């Protein structure tokens, strides 16, 4: 089997992602942040405090004649965001694939940015299982449960710049990235899709060879790298300064980015630098927020959207998982 959806930027500046989710029976379509990053599948719902809920579509368990509770089931999971509460089982479709029987973690409670993003309904974990944090007995992702009947066991994430992309699993489009794909080597002991990155280079200069150890994070919106790496590149951009105040580095709105290449083995995948702009700090403010920010306070480089919109990304769950990196 396979199957395909679309993902659409949640606003003008690409923060987020969402695709449609079939969850129940009759069917209530979500749309959910999927998440290479996280291993849960969440949902707001009928559940969920009311006060906590503005403007998502929630999931109503007994509205699915399916959804079964799973008995003594609880999870909670913190991204400085949370979200927490109890599970069922239910029939999940994403782009024509059906999953029956999928943990459904059901919010009883979410964090205020959650409540305070209408477009985003849930999300559904992506990285392997062994980060999902049911209890007392840990589910499995979407993934792990369609992978079986899947014509090959990977999924793609291609996501549009300022446009919509799609998500395919258990095939792997060719008309859908240039050249060829380079695979590269997924450390899976932190229940990431972590790889090494062979380096950098900023704009038009000399590519600096260099591992930067990583995770491929379709729920993060940003680049993340080494204090090193993000310095190199910001002194390219006249005026732009880290902000202590803002939490980052920050630029004059009218500066023109360079690009920013990262390697993948011997192949290089080129980030424009019009990607790397977040727009005004604060409304009609001529100073803006950069996309590529140190990860020194995080304790881990973070390959995010920025990074992935310019590749079409392989994530490949045979059983020595690999990662695929294509220019599109
Ligand atoms: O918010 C992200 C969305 N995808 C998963 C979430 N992860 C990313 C990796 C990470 C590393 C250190 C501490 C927290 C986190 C949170």
């Amino acid at each position: 089997s396979t199957g395909s959806a679309t993902t659409t930027p949640i606003d003008s500046l690409d923060d987020a992602y969402i695709t449609p989710v079939q969850i129940g029976t009759p069917a209530q379509t979500l749309n959910l942040d999927f998440d290479t990053g996280s291993s849960d599948l969440w949902v707001f719902s009928s559940e969920t405090t009311a006060s906590e809920v503005d403007g998502q579509t929630i999931y109503t368990p007994s509205k699915s004649t399916t959804a079964k509770l799973l008995s003594g089931a609880t999870w909670s999971i913190s991204y400085g965001s949370s979200s927490s509460g109890d599970v069922y089982t239910d029939t999940v479709s994403v782009g024509g694939l059906t999953v029956t029987g999928q943990a459904v973690e059901s919010a009883k409670k979410v964090s205020s940015s959650f409540t305070e993003d209408s477009t985003i309904d849930g999300l559904l974990g992506l990285a392997f299982s062994t980060l999902n944090t049911v209890s007392p007995t840990q589910q499995k992702t979407f993934f792990d449960n369609a992978k079986a009947s899947l014509d090959s066991p990977v999924f793609t994430a291609d996501l549009g710049y300022h446009a919509p992309g799609t998500y395919n699993f258990g095939f792997i489009d060719t008309t859908a990235y240039t050249g060829s794909i380079t695979y590269t080597a997924v450390s899976t002991k932190q229940g990431f899709w972590e790889w090494t990155s062979t380096g950098y280079a900023v704009g038009s200069g000399t590519f600096k060879s260099t591992s930067i150890d990583g995770i491929a994070d379709t729920g993060t919106t940003l680049l993340y790298l080494p204090a090193t790496v993000v310095s190199a590149y910001w002194a390219q951009v006249s005026g732009a300064k880290s902000s202590s105040s803002v939490g980052g580095y920050v630029f004059p709105c009218s500066a023109t980015l360079p690009s920013f290449t990262f390697g993948v083995g011997s192949a290089r995948i080129v980030i424009p630098g019009d990607y790397i702009d977040f727009g005004p700090i604060s409304t009609g403010s001529s100073s803006c927020f950069g996309g590529i920010q140190s990860s020194a306070g995080i304790g881990i480089n973070i390959f995010g959207d920025v990074a992935l919109k310019a590749a079409f990304v392989v994530f490949n769950g045979a059983t020595t998982p690999t990662l695929g990196f294509a220019s599109k």
